[PDB]
């Protein structure tokens, strides 16, 4: 029992962490293969970060301008080559230590494990959405650019992020590790505002779910909803709409517990009209939205 | 910017996991030298977990009977000992992957990362806190146990915590890495309530100074306070009374943020007294306590 806002083991991950060096510039890359991947912003200058000409910044580099250093061990860089916001940084030596791996594109809602890392160094790890508007919430300073967002299916590692850019708001961008931006961010020094965050409903469920598996049930009602009943109240309170898929999903949690999907909505939208009334749900006073239904089938069976 | 419930990077952890078998009962076990610690518990059977003579239930057990497996190879085991609450199985392998560890009984309001395994297999990582009746809030279920906590001080793991039981209210209890439990619990199947908890005062202040740094203020007030007068509004509240020692831990947080202790107490005092009004600090609804001074400074600096 308990439950917990809970990270992938980031072992598999550690190993592949380097630190990139570029003129001045430090940042994390990964290593994977006899490749390193790393944010191509490692190349720029504070009088580049206005508006880089990444094209025309990479043409004056050379293999030898990366400095690419594992632990305490240097890597010989025989290529380079940006794809979209990454740089692919050939090196002459396979990761020993790259371990089975994919690169996802994660959809919004969608959650992962970041680990934090300064100078190709871990410093920790924790759960994160893909937030509707494609940012995260995290917890990055100078030097974290390069760290990575991932999933593991029991011994294959999904990269699905790169960290990139803090927003002026504070939040994070980031890309694929194909080195595309989630969202409409760019690699510049400009205000990019984000646009309107809404609460992935889904999760605030799935959620719901766990709760009244660990015995915080307080919240249960004698009510149910519809669909569009319930997706009037997501509107007012800027919860994503709920879809039949989203019930399809929910399934598992509703079969285990045999609370109807749209009863659950129904505590929902009560919890959203009423508050929480000084009560909480999992030790959290507010309505958790970064656990999808498929993390909460995990922790609450234990998958590994 | 932005701040975290970070854990450690789990690697150097993951790599000591091992599978524990006796008899039927299997659980985790932590493989460090030559030595595997694991919950003496493993020796019990349904009908023996009641009130165990773990004494004379291990008369009855050979190393044969350790059934120790890494990964997909088996241990050999040329020695067994009990040593309070954990079992001590010798085998004939030093693990290649014994980190820089020592053990450490941690105080209560201390934090740790937790690698929640089963069948020496992890399946996540999150932060805890030793809470002040010597319990944590965990997610763990059958098999989870042997599980351990851990903090990181560069290439030094410090072992504190070893996972045995869950209480019937569903918090966690355990040991040390020399089997000592924290706290008055023993290792039976018989209610053993936990005492009052308390919120760890000083954890909290911690996390008002690293909401401050991160730009949630809103809190500050024009109000100071007194050690004496905060601790009056401390003990209706159940928050720990506040010692100078706390305040001298402080200082970094002060210092940085020009914030007095006590200016910071009197923010605290005010949430106390009038609750947060609908509004959040770091995302958070209520008041953290599972992040120490130490952590903030770690997390804002961005220790490696
Ligand atoms: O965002 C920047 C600089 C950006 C990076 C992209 C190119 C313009 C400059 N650094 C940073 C700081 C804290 C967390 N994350 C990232
Ligand atoms: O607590 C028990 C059984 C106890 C263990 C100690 C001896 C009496 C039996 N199992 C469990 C379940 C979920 C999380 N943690 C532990």
């Amino acid at each position: 029992s308990g439950f917990r806002k809970m990270a992938f083991p980031s072992g598999k991950v550690e190993g592949c962490m380097v630190q990139v060096t570029c003129g001045t510039t430090t940042l994390n890359g990964l290593w994977l293969d006899d490749v390193v991947y790393c944010p191509r912003h490692v190349i720029c200058t504070s009088e580049d970060m206005l508006n880089p000409n990444y094209e025309d910044l990479l043409i004056r580099k050379s293999n030898h301008n990366f400095l690419v250093q594992a632990g305490n061990v240097q890597l010989r860089v025989i290529g380079h080559s940006m794809q979209n916001c990454v740089l692919k940084l050939k090196v002459d030596t396979a990761n020993p230590k790259t371990p089975k791996y994919k690169f996802v594109r994660i959809q919004p809602g969608q959650t992962f494990s970041v680990l934090a890392c300064y100078n190709g160094s871990p410093s920790g790890v924790y759960q994160c959405a893909m937030r509707p508007n494609f940012t995260i919430k995290g917890s990055f300073l100078n030097g974290s650019c390069g760290s990575v967002g991932f999933n593991i299916d029991y011994d294959c590692v999904s990269f699905c992020y790169m960290h990139h850019m803090e927003l002026p708001t504070g939040v994070h961008a980031g890309t694929d590790l194909e080195g595309n931006f989630y969202g409409p961010f760019v690699d510049r020094q400009t205000a990019q505002a984000a646009g309107t965050d809404t609460t992935i409903t889904v999760n605030v469920l799935a959620w719901l779910y766990a709760a009244v598996i660990n015995g915080d049930r307080w919240f249960l009602n004698r009510f149910t909803t519809t669909l569009n009943d319930f997706n009037l109240v997501a509107m007012k309170y800027n919860y994503e709409p709920l879809t039949q898929d989203h019930v399809d999903i929910l399934g598992p949690l509703s079969a285990q517990t045999g609370i109807a999907v749209l009863d659950m909505c129904a505590s929902l939208k009560e919890l959203l009209q009423n508050g929480m009334n000084g009560r909480t749900i999992l030790g959290s006073a507010l309505l958790e939205d970064e656990f999808t239904p498929f993390d909460v089938v995990r922790q609450c069976s234990g998958v590994t």
